[PDB]
């Protein structure tokens, strides 16, 4: 399998699933460049390095509330409901929001290391499940 991927079994349909423990996607589907181009949505917490924002002076919310918002943006993405660019601009707690949260192209060795390790491990077009940082829980998706 891919870098990172395992076969799982889903506790309520009890079907295979695949789950990807550097990215931490997870799909029904049985699934190094210089550099990668990027987007991500944050959601910033109140162990976050720097807690606040342009949405937000202090970011109160826990980790567990980030997440759970977190977890829900996905679940709108998946389903088509929204779009990963609309919900960027209008929710990410980074200044990269009002790119549609791109973050242009990076090599190795430049961003926090679970973001990047992410990055690389997606393939083009591909988005993470949560991520976790320094600074919050990412949503990445790979653009180039
Ligand atoms: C302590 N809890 C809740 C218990 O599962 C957290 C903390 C961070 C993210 C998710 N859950
Ligand atoms: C990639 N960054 C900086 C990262 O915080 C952008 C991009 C567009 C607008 C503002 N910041």
């Amino acid at each position: 399998l891919p870098p990172g991927w395992e076969k799982a079994m889903s506790r309520s349909s009890g079907r295979v699933y695949y789950f990807n423990h550097i990215t931490n996607a997870s799909q029904w589907e049985r699934p190094e460049p210089a550099r990668v181009r990027c987007s991500h949505l944050l959601v910033k917490h109140s162990q976050s390095r720097r807690p606040s924002s342009w949405r937000q002076e202090k970011i109160t919310r826990t980790k567990e509330e980030a997440l759970e918002l977190i977890n829900g943006y996905i679940q709108k993405i998946k389903s088509g409901e929204e779009d990963f660019e609309s919900l960027a601009s209008q929710f990410s707690d980074c200044s990269s929001a009002k790119a549609r949260g791109d973050l242009g192209a990076f090599s190795r060795g430049q961003m926090q290391k679970p973001f990047e390790d992410a990055s690389f491990a997606l393939r083009t077009g591909e988005m993470s499940g949560p991520v976790f940082t320094d600074s919050g829980i990412h949503i990445i998706l790979r653009t180039e």
